């Protein structure tokens, strides 16, 4: 379920430190721009 | 560190649809701009 | 919190197959 | 991916307390309890 999946990675991008959601937005942005 | 988590959040990204990586764009910029 | 990564972790085992959700078990009763 | 799921869930597991694995398990067991 894309849905289950993307409210996990919800809860858990929150538990991230700034330094990390840089490599998280590289990934999308290879994928979607 | 946030490395297990980080590595989680990378893994589950390949589980979604481009469609869905908006959201988890819009949740990044909520935080770093 | 560690809260929000066991929702985070109950959530996903609905994801695995039940022969993935044996090897979670094993690896936890390992531990505990 | 189920594997890559698996090996996702792993990695959480180790920012898990003993104390809350205990949940993890009960809910398995809820799922594949008995199998
Ligand atoms: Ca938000």
């Amino acid at each position: 379920s894309t849905k289950n999946i993307l409210y996990a990675v919800m809860a858990l991008l929150g538990e991230l430190e700034d330094e990390d959601l840089v490599y998280v937005r590289r990934e999308i942005e290879q994928r979607i721009g």
